[PDB]
């Protein structure tokens, strides 16, 4: 087949073009999936108040701190109360005598009139316009979740669906659905509606993510589809500045969903431009198609070989990979055979690692430092060369070691940053972004090793079972950030200690370098 393609141009101007498109593509999905850092930033907030808020009443000489003052009590995080206020206020405080033994849990009330929240970094957000604060807090991890969901079952839907119209036509309507449900989620009047079309949205996302690279791959000849694999992976750490910037840009939630999901309406439209894979085509019975497409390409290389193609050309040579169909293999068939159990277990359990840890970090990046727009351009930065590193490495030292210290290095990063002083809010970020370029990197060990671990016919589903693992643990990553009542420190313990023992684990499994 790869010589048909260059009979065609394996990589010229064509794949070039494509490869541009597709990565500008990912760049916008990947601001779609970092968005809720910025669409949903918690801003201070405190209950509504008689005394401060409203301006129509009797005014008063005094200062701004001392109704402060004598509206909100104490919280715990020597800050005000964020969900609690004075039933009467309290005079009393005024002066410098007071005692805290002066008011009872008695004389503080539930913000009745709501809340008041901080303009200042942020002119709106879903958490102000829907009060996800208080009683509401497991809202926002929640609906991360459902995002997340969303992209499992896209996942899910997106193989038979490919398998059955095609790479293209779903990659296509996949675009659509994308701008539809993005533009749709702007203007969402409720929050359950809301996050109805996130859902819907993380749909769409799933099979942009699939198609892109699977069509990626057929149109380039053999030497080029790890660089091809590379890019499409350096597209998601452009992403992340490219979030960072928009979100400088604008500071409104609906201006900016909708300025993340207009895009996509462009990608739709150049969609239409794109052959169809001529694998798929041939297997499916569609020469004459296949032979339109392939001449097409070829016009666009400006390539003289189209005069000497012929459908008896294309039939004869690809029928090898049409008698591919004849071999299926389940997912029990991994857990049954004696020794692939050991590593389909360890290698399950590091995809799930790399995705829980991931999207439990990213997401909250208000929690890991002081200013979230530069912690969102660096995990970006660092994002490049740790893959790049990590090709390097794996290269030289081999696929076991390298994926053990990158995920132990991740972990171990994380781990720190529980330890740290909250003083030194650089060092912590500094400490966060050094960890999430670690996962990055085990990403790419992973992605490598596993195709090496398991004998051919089986390769394909170990590496379905390992990405469905990794999208399903990327649904228990918010969740766990819950658990931050307690404090924060043991949400940040769950996520260190986990890459800690997958590392650990991958110490354990055979190595594939050829030595
Ligand atoms: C603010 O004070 C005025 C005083 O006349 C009152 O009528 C109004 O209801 C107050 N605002 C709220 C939200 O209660």
């Amino acid at each position: 087949f790869s010589e048909l393609l260059d009979l065609v141009g394996g990589l010229g101007r064509f794949q070039v073009l494509q490869t541009m498109a597709l990565m500008v593509s990912i760049m916008w999905l990947c601001t779609q999936s970092m968005l809720e850092n910025f669409s949903a930033a918690v801003p201070s907030h405190r209950c509504w108040a008689p005394l401060l808020d409203n301006s129509t009443a009797v005014s008063t000489s005094l200062s701004p701190e001392a109704l402060l003052a004598i509206s909100i009590p104490p919280g715990p995080n020597q800050r005000p109360h964020q969900c609690r206020r004075f039933r009467q206020p309290q005079w009393q405080l005024l002066d410098p005598n007071a005692t805290a033994t002066s008011w009872s849990e008695a004389d503080t009330e539930p913000c009745v009139d709501g809340w008041v929240y901080d303009r200042s970094i942020f002119t709106s957000t879903i958490v102000a316009k829907w009060n996800l604060v208080c009683d509401s807090h497991a809202l926002k991890p929640m609906a991360q979740s459902i995002y997340l969901a969303g992209i499992l079952v896209g996942a899910a839907a997106c193989g038979p669906a490919s398998d059955r119209f095609g790479r293209r036509l779903v990659l296509t309507w996949s675009y659509l659905q994308m701008a539809v449900m993005g533009t749709a989620a702007a203007f969402a009047p409720a929050f359950p509606v809301y996050c109805l079309f996130r859902f819907l949205l993380a749909f769409a996302v799933a099979g942009v993510m699939m198609n892109t690279g699977t069509l990626l791959m057929e149109w380039t000849a053999a030497r080029a589809r790890p660089l091809v694999m590379t890019l499409n992976s350096l597209g998601f750490s452009f992403g992340h500045g490219l979030t960072a910037a928009v979100a400088y840009g604008v500071r409104d939630w609906t201006l900016l969903q909708l300025v993340v999901s207009v895009p996509f309406f462009l990608c739709f439209l150049y969609s239409w431009w794109l052959p169809e894979s001529a694998r798929w085509l041939i297997i499916k019975g569609k020469p004459d198609q296949a032979l339109q497409e392939l001449r097409k390409v070829a016009r666009i290389n400006g390539h003289k070989e189209a005069k000497n193609l012929t459908i008896e050309v294309l039939m004869s040579s690809v029928k090898e990979e049409v008698a591919s169909a004849k071999e299926p293999r389940s997912v029990l068939d991994l857990f049954c055979v004696p020794g692939l159990r050991f590593r389909t277990c360890i290698s399950t359990l590091c995809w799930f690692a790399f995705g829980f840890t991931f999207f439990g970090l990213a997401l909250d990046l208000q929690a890991l430092g002081s200013n979230i727009f530069l912690l969102q351009m660096f995990i970006g930065v660092v994002d490049i060369p740790a893959k790049m590193g990590a090709l390097l490495l794996l290269s030289h030292l081999g696929r076991r070691p390298t994926l053990a210290a990158s995920l132990l290095l991740a972990g171990l990063c994380i781990l720190a940053n529980t330890l740290v002083p909250h003083e030194m809010g650089a060092l912590r970020s500094a400490l966060a972004v050094l960890g999430l370029g670690g996962v990055g990197a085990a990403f790419t060990c992973i992605t490598i090793y596993s195709s090496e671990l398991f004998p051919t016919v089986l390769r394909m589903t170990a590496v379905g079972l390992g990405q469905m693992a990794a999208r399903g643990g990327a649904i228990l990553g918010p969740l766990v950030r819950l658990l931050g009542v307690h404090g924060p420190w043991l949400p940040l313990l769950v996520y260190g200690t986990v890459p800690v023992l997958s590392g650990l684990a991958a110490l354990l499994l055979p190595e594939t370098q050829s030595l």
